[PDB]
């Protein structure tokens, strides 16, 4: 299945720290057998609506192909790190 | 400011109903003075992670340019309709 993986990282990291976070993400995708079709580094962005107390984040986006039964494990692995604030995974098609 | 507007509509609508929803959105963007730079109709998609009771939605994405002080009003106008389940607006850059 094709998925979009949206990751929000801590906006306060230096680029050395962010490089490590990005490397970990790519390694996890490969270790879970995902085919990585696009990586977009969106950078520092701010949630405007709805209203959040801490609206800034460092946004990363991935498009991947992988089996549905492996997505949950991958997502939880990605979010275990303290510097990964949010992970959201959307399947590009439905039944 | 440049914003990404993510809209999740009711996944149970027929295309006649969806056409009306899309027309309303475009009219609202213009009436609020936004410059509409891209419209992407993503269609029926399913949230895979995190886990939601009702994970399917009809996804629409807009990229717009408009003043920051007008975004909140626009977002609330867009979401007032029952068939618009979620609106999320992200500013493409921060201070």
């Amino acid at each position: 299945m094709r998925y979009e993986v949206n990751i929000v990282a801590n906006p306060n990291l230096d680029q050395s720290q962010l490089a490590l976070e990005k490397e970990i993400i790519q390694r996890a995708l490969e270790n879970y057998g995902a085919r990585v079709e696009k990586v977009e580094e969106l950078g520092l962005r701010r949630l405007a609506y709805p209203i959040a107390k801490d609206p800034q984040g460092y946004f990363l986006w991935y498009q991947v192909e992988m089996p549905e039964d492996r997505v949950n494990d991958l997502a939880r692995e990605l979010r275990i790190r303290d510097n990964v604030r949010r992970v959201m995974v959307v399947a590009s098609t439905t039944p």
